[PDB]
C-alpha cells in the first residue's frame, strides 16, 4: 500500500520509454523539460502523449514545459 | 489502494494550510509558486518546511520554484 514519484528530464522519446516503463509500475514520475531543447521536449511529449494513455495512464501540466505521468489508480485535483 | 495529486496554488502561508491538510489524508500536492510574489512564495515554502515534515511528509523540488509535497507513504526518486 504505497506510491512512488520519480523525476524524470529525458531529452528524447528514445529515453522517454523509462516513463512508460514507470508507468507499467503504477508509479508517479515528474518529467521536467525546462532545460530541454524546443525539438526534444515536443518529440517527448508526443510521445508520452500516445504511450502513457495507452498503459493506462495519463499527463498533467503543471508548470511551465513541466508535466505529471500517473497511472489509474491516481486521481488529479486542485486547491487553493 | 489509491493515491491522489493535488495542484495547490496557494499566496500566503494560512493557504499553504491546505497543502498540509491533503496530506493527513495521505495525499500528494503539486506546488506552483511560479505566479507567486517573492514574499508570498518564501513564506509559503517556510510554512511548508516546518508542517510538511512535521506531519510525516516531505518537500522535494521538481522545477523553478515549484514544488511537491508528499506523505510518508510515498518514495521519491529520479532516472533519465
Amino acid at each position: 500500500k504505497s506510491s512512488k514519484v520519480v523525476l524524470s528530464e529525458p531529452r528524447v522519446y528514445a529515453e522517454a520509454q523509462e516513463i512508460a516503463d514507470h508507468l507499467k509500475n503504477r508509479r508517479a514520475v515528474v518529467v521536467n523539460l525546462q532545460r530541454i531543447q524546443h525539438d526534444q521536449a515536443k518529440r517527448i511529449v508526443d510521445f508520452l502523449s500516445g504511450t502513457v494513455y495507452a498503459i493506462g495512464g495519463d499527463i498533467q501540466r503543471i508548470g511551465s514545459d513541466i508535466f505529471l505521468c500517473t497511472p489509474d489508480n491516481v486521481d488529479v485535483s486542485n486547491t487553493i
